[PDB]
This record gives structure tokens, C-alpha cells and sequence, in this order.
């Protein structure tokens, strides 16, 4: 009794994972009627294995149960195999076990109210491979009530469902069912007794998701899931959490008003390797690798890396200084993979000339490839996500990758290297990362050392058009292998366009529908009639989801690449900072429909009381200033309204070598004023002119103080389409 249909959101089609073509409603993966087991069914998702659907309950009616049922598409040409799961966030729920065309669907009833559940994910997993998986939902019902208790919060502690520190078992499942106890009390507090506990891959919650930025394995392995919970608050007492195997760590997703407290992330196996420098000549370097802390094997006179139940090539170094663990100068990347020679005692010959580039003995060499599958850290639809005092000192990709949340907010901790490890470096990937957010970012206090890339960056993805199929209708891919699939527009949603060939945003719409076709495209359908100049090559960006930015009081050191990267138009402030020997440029303002579909004009920016000490001593994509300002754009000449606009460089101290302060494109009110400048010649010079501006407008250079005593000019500017008159200064 009591069961109404359930009706499946556009908003979820969108928001699914699935490993090939369109999922469909109320039809077959083949666009058919629904049947299984030769029995047909009117209402259903026809899904694909390996696929996870999101489905939000409905706060009214009040929801007891979901029911339904699920099997093999009769439309297969073949014989699938599927192994359907109803899980919640942190737990599955039920398992069909593995199902086979021609057997007859599988029925199940799931209780949501009585745990808690406010969303739940429908998976369909592939078992082997995925050839035939047509995988249908149906009958979908919820089985509904008049009233229910509201739940008045609760105190989980871990210990109590099982958890143990100090012991090389997989601590994830007992950590999971605490979870689960706090959801369905209505949230309150985990707590975590001091300890080191240990997760694996074989316990952990597989999801199947897109994560912006990085490789898409199929599967995460999630081993903290923070998923559907509502006012809670983690209090891991100082804990250290370490990770073994391809897993995500950490998922906050789904969520509301979540804070994780005095918590730290590490894997005792990294996923990069360091070899310290022995011996050096023009056509050898010899190095040694704790085999124990890093496992490797030589294959073919070719490096294996090792961590359990996964192998890594070699694609390349970052070399490191003896003693002050910079970035060496002049280096970036070095890419290899070339002759291993072992000659025992831990010892290494490698057919590959350090020397020339800088390479002294006692330098670090982190042996690494371009690969990223899995964030230390995901936040993903969550709302007002704090960390305090949390510490991510290691991750296969970024430290902290957050996407399609609202309002977070980072204090202390960071991403640095745990005492007692001798590594030099950190995170895969970025430090932080914050992909279609919106709402307040803030990011303090923290420290952000050693990083494979940069502390933060901030953008929004942008579409690429493919075709405007009539006045109404957009086809829109994707255009980055990293970023696909997660969704990017909702119906409801505000749709920026962008002239692609001048990178300037245009008019705006609203979507009305948005179908996703398979995981790079999708079709848009927007409420009124497109504006005229919108073709085949324009881009597109979601005007909802710009996020305001505030990063401040942190150290960010000794990393790869770019110290910062911001591109949205609410407020960026980056106070009080001290930004030590990052490689490459300190702070880069990007944006570009053409390469990594990366964008989001600024209109608000103010750089103000940092510390730039030595930035910019190798070069990377964009880097031609300690502050750059590089959105790309196609046809420049074209162009007339300047993408970045107001940025204010204030009371800032620069200590640098001889090496470009500024470089802008496209930038409209763009003040450099009082800030410090002290000259040394730690580093080879550049030659170049300190200022350097492409079609920029409205410049002024005033009140700085520069060490040895200088009287800047027109001189000291290069100008490309840039009018002398647009550039000012002061006494
Ligand atoms: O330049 C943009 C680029 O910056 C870093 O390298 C990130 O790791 C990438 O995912 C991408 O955002
Ligand atoms: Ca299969
Ligand atoms: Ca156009
Ligand atoms: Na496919
Ligand atoms: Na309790
Ligand atoms: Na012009």
C-alpha cells in the first residue's frame, strides 16, 4: 500500500555516470521498450553498465522506502552481466548479485526514512567487462507516509562500531557504518578516537563518478564517504589516516553544512618516487631509492613503480635542491624514461645526463608521470564544506578537489610533507582546485609545500559549440579529456555565451533542458531564442556558478609550476600570502576556449600584503611574470571588449631577481602602486622589460619603492597594441 512512482529528474540523467552512449527514461538503452526476463515494463531508467544514477528523496511526500526492481534489457544482442546496488552514501544497501539476460527482474525494498537517506545512488556494475549491460530500473515506486520523526542529533564514536588504530587492517568498513549510524540520527558529531588507521581498497564504498581535472577511471574506491549527511562535524582528534592502494580518500558529496576537524591524509606507499643523486657525468646518473619505502621493479631496463595492486611507468622528473628543497632553476619537467642498470645496494645507474641541467649529488629527483586517477580529497554538491587543521600530505592527483559546491572554506593545515618521511614532495597535482563552485571560497592559515602543481585555481569549464541545430538548440562537447561528464548545466541554470575567436562573453539564457548524449556531449535547449551571433565554435559557461575567492595568510613553496591561478568574475583577494620559490610565476590569470577549456573573466581582483620571494626560476605554460596575466585569445587584433578587468597589485614585496614583475593581455584598470621591490642576482636574468602589456587599457604604475633606487618610465614597458597613453604613472 501506500507507494506513489517515483519520477526520475532530469537534473539525475545529467548528473549520471555512465560507461557508454544515453541514459533514457521510460525506454531501453536501445531506445525500446522496457523488458527483462521477457516481461515488459511502461516506466523505468534504461541504463548501461557501469553506470551510478544520483537520486535525491523527495523531503515531501515523507518517503518510508523505495521500491523497484532491476535486470538485463531483452534488447541486448547478446548475453550482459550486471550486478545492480542500491547503496546510500557511506553503505550499499543491496545487491541483485550478478544478473544475466533472460532472468526475470529482481525486486527490492530499500528504507529510507528510518536511515536517514535524503539521496540515494542506483549502480549498475559491469562485473567484467561491459559488452551487452543493458541495465534496466523498474518499476521505480516510493513508498510513502503522512509524518515522521524528526531526528535530533547524535554522538558517533568510531570505536564503537570497530574501528582500531595501530593495526594494518582495513579500517573502512567499520568507519562506514559509523557513518551511517550519524545519518540516521540526523547528524551531530563523528568522532574519531587519536590514532594511525589504516584503509584499503577492498573495503571501501565503489562509487562511479566524473571528477573534474583529472584521468576517469571508472570505478573510485571511496574510503571516507561523507555522502547525504547534513550537520555534521568530524573531530578526528589529531588522527592520521593512511590510504594503501587506488582509492579517494576523502568524499564529501551530496552534502550540507559537513566540517572536518584536526584530521591528516597520507599513503604510506606515494605515488610518486624519489631517488637521491649519487654520481653525475655527461652520460650517467647514478641514484639511490629506499626500495622500502618505494617499491620498484626494472623491467626491460625500464622503472616499475609499485604500491599495492598497482604498476606506474616513468614519464619524467622534478629535481629538487639538497638542503632548501627549491625547484632547480631552469628545469620544469624533465622528461625520461630511458636504460635502469642496477648495480646493487640500492644503488642505480641511469643512461640519462643530469649534469647538464643543474643536477648536483644530494639532489632529489621525484620520479613521476603525467597521471592523476583519484583526488586526496572530493567535494562535490556540497554546501558550506569546512576543513580546519586538516592536513593532505600526499594524493594520486590534487590534494583537494572540489567541484559544483557552494561555499567552502579551508583553515590551517594544508598540503605539506608529514615529519618523519624525508620526502620533498606533496599532492600528485594541485594543492587545492575548485572547478564550477560557487558561493565564498576561503582558503587560510594553511601550508601548501612541494605540490606537483599549484597551491589553488580556480575556474569555471567551459563548452565548446558544435553545432546550433535551430534557434532553440546547442550541441556542446566537452573539449578536455580531463573534464568531462560531470555536469556542468542544470535546467534552470543561466548559460553565458562566448565569441570563440575573440573570447568575449556575449549575452546570456537560461536552460531549459540539457540531455547529455554520452560523456563529452550533450544538447542544450534554452528558453528563448538564441542571440544571432551564436555559432559553431562559440563557447559556452554556466553564469550560476562563479564562486567569490579569499586566500590569505598561507605559505605556498617550493612547487611546481604556477603558485596560483584565478579566473572567475566575483571578488578575488589574495592577502597576506607569502609565495616562496614557487617554480613558476607566483599568481596567473588564464582563461581560454582553444586548449584547456579553462575560463572566467575577472571584474574584481586585489593582490595585496604578500611576500614574493625568488618566484618564477623555471618556466611553465604562461609564465612570463612573477604576476601573469595570459587568457588566451585567437584574434586578438579583433577583439574590443578586454577580457580581466580591475586588478589592483598593492603593498606587496617583491624579492626577485631580474625577471618580469607584470605581464597582461587583455586587462582593463590594472594598478601596480606602493608596492616593495628588491632587486638581487640570485638567478640568471631575462632581459626583459619589468612591465609588459598585449591590448591592455587604463594602466597606472605609481608610488613603488625600488632597491637599487630607479625612476620607472615608458621605457621600461613593452607595449603591444597597447597606446602609450594608457599607461600612467606618479610621484
Ligand atoms: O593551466 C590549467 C591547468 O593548471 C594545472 O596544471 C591543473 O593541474 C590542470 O588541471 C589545469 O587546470
Ligand atoms: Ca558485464
Ligand atoms: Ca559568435
Ligand atoms: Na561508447
Ligand atoms: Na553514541
Ligand atoms: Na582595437
Amino acid at each position: 500500500s501506500g507507494t506513489i512512482a517515483v519520477k526520475v529528474p532530469a537534473s539525475s540523467l545529467l548528473m549520471t555516470r555512465q560507461e557508454t552512449g544515453e541514459t533514457r527514461l521510460d525506454r531501453s538503452f536501445s531506445n525500446a521498450g522496457l523488458s527483462i526476463g521477457g516481461k515488459k515494463y511502461a516506466t523505468g531508467i534504461g541504463t548501461h553498465a557501469t553506470s551510478m544514477i544520483p537520486l535525491p528523496v523527495p523531503e515531501n511526500p515523507k518517503v518510508l522506502r523505495l521500491e523497484g526492481a532491476c535486470g538485463i534489457d531483452d534488447g541486448a544482442d547478446g548475453d550482459g552481466s550486471v550486478e545492480f546496488r542500491v547503496m546510500s552514501g557511506s553503505e550499499v544497501l543491496w545487491s541483485s548479485g550478478v544478473m544475466r539476460r533472460g532472468m526475470a527482474a529482481k525486486k527490492f525494498s530499500i528504507p529510507v526514512a528510518e536511515n536517514g537517506i535524503r539521496h540515494l545512488y542506483l549502480m549498475a556494475d559491469r562485473v567484467d567487462n561491459n559488452s551487452y549491460d543493458h541495465a534496466d530500473w523498474v518499476d521505480l515506486a516510493w513508498k510513502t507516509t503522512g509524518s515522521g520523526q524528526g531526528m535530533k542529533g547524535a554522538v558517533v564514536n568510531a570505536s564503537e562500531f570497530g574501528m582500531v588504530p595501530g593495526v594494518r587492517k582495513d579500517q573502512g568498513p567499520a568507519l562506514r557504518a559509523a557513518v551511517s549510524a550519524l545519518r540516521r540520527q540526523g547528524g551531530g558529531v563523528l568522532n574519531i578516537p587519536r590514532g594511525i588507521y589504516h584503509f584499503y581498497p577492498e573495503g571501501a564504498l565503489n562509487m562511479s563518478f566524473h571528477i573534474s581535472n583529472h584521468d576517469q577511471p571508472l570505478i573510485h574506491p571511496v574510503c571516507v564517504p561523507l555522502a547525504d549527511l547534513r550537520n555534521v562535524r568530524v573531530e578526528g582528534n589529531g588522527s592520521l589516516f593512511l590510504f594503501h592502494g587506488k582509492v579517494v580518500p576523502l568524499l564529501v558529496m551530496d552534502s550540507e553544512n559537513v566540517s572536518i576537524n584536526r584530521l591528516s591524509v597520507d599513503y604510506e606507499r606515494s605515488w610518486c618516487t624519489e631517488a637521491r643523486v649519487v654520481k653525475t657525468d655527461d652520460r650517467f646518473t647514478e641514484v639511490e631509492i629506499d626500495k622500502k619505502a618505494y617499491p620498484y621493479e626494472i623491467r626491460n631496463n625500464r622503472f616499475v613503480f609499485q604500491g599495492k595492486g598497482w604498476e606506474e611507468g616513468m614519464g619524467s622528473c622534478m629535481a629538487f635542491e639538497k638542503g632548501t628543497g627549491h625547484i632547480i632553476a631552469n628545469t620544469s619537467d624533465i622528461g625520461w624514461n630511458g636504460h635502469v642498470e642496477p648495480l646493487g645496494g640500492s644503488r642505480l645507474r641511469l643512461s640519462w645526463n643530469l649534469r647538464q641541467k643543474g643536477i648536483k649529488p644530494g639532489d632529489t629527483l621525484v620520479l613521476r608521470n603525467y597521471n592523476r586517477p583519484h583526488p586526496g580529497c572530493v567535494v562535490y554538491r556540497a554546501r558550506k564544506t569546512s576543513l580546519n587543521d586538516v592536513s593532505l600530505h600526499q594524493s594520486s592527483g590534487m590534494a583537494l578537489l572540489v567541484q559544483r559546491s557552494e561555499d567552502f572554506h579551508m583553515k590551517g593545515g594544508g598540503v605539506m610533507v608529514r615529519k618523519g618521511t624525508g620526502r620533498v614532495h606533496t599532492a600528485g597535482a594541485d594543492a587545492t582546485h575548485f572547478s564550477n563552485t560557487r558561493g565564498g571560497i576561503v582558503v587560510e592559515k594553511a601550508l601548501f609545500e612541494g605540490m606537483m602543481d599549484d597551491a589553488i585555481n580556480v575556474h569555471s569549464t567551459c563548452l565548446g559549440v558544435m553545432e546550433v541545430v535551430d534557434s532553440h538548440t546547442l550541441k556542446c562537447k566537452y573539449m578536455h579529456r580531463q573534464a568531462v561528464g560531470f555536469e556542468v548545466f542544470l535546467p534552470g541554470e543561466k548559460i553565458r555565451f562566448i565569441n570563440g575567436p575573440t573570447l568575449e562573453p556575449g549575452g546570456t539564457a537560461t536552460v531549459k533542458t540539457a540531455v547529455k548524449k554520452n560523456s563529452a556531449e550533450m544538447v542544450i535547449t534554452v528558453e528563448e531564442p538564441l542571440p544571432s551571433s551564436v555559432r559553431a565554435g562559440d563557447a559556452v559557461e554556466n553564469a550560476d556558478f562563479y564562486p567569490s575567492v579569499v586566500f590569505r595568510n598561507n605559505i605556498v613553496r617550493n612547487n611546481r609550476a604556477r603558485g596560483s591561478l584565478f579566473t572567475t568574475p566575483e571578488r578575488v583577494l589574495v592577502e597576506g600570502n607569502l609565495f616562496d620559490h614557487s617554480s613558476g610565476s607566483a599568481i596567473l590569470l588564464a582563461g581560454d576556449a582553444q586548449g584547456w577549456y579553462e575560463s572566467g573573466a575577472c571584474h574584481e581582483v586585489v593582490i595585496r600584503k604578500n611576500t614574493f620571494i625568488n618566484n618564477l626560476t623555471s618556466r611553465y605554460q604562461f609564465t612570463n611574470a612573477i604576476i601573469s596575466i595570459y587568457p588566451e585569445v585567437k584574434q586578438l587584433d579583433r577583439q574590443r571588449d578586454y577580457y580581466h578587468r580591475n586588478v589592483l597589485i598593492e603593498n606587496n614585496v617583491f624579492k626577485t631577481f631580474d625577471v618580469p614583475l607584470l605581464f597582461a593581455i587583455s586587462t582593463d584598470n590594472l594598478k601596480f602602486i606602493n608596492n616593495k621591490v628588491i632587486y638581487n642576482d640570485e638567478f640568471k636574468g631575462w632581459g626583459q622589460k619589468p612591465f609588459q602589456f598585449r591590448r591592455c587599457a587604463n594602466i597606472l604604475i605609481k608610488d613603488n619603492k625600488v632597491l637599487p633606487p630607479r625612476t620607472w618610465t615608458l621605457e621600461d614597458c613593452k607595449l603591444e597594441n597597447t597606446p602609450s597613453d594608457q599607461v600612467r604613472f606618479g610621484g
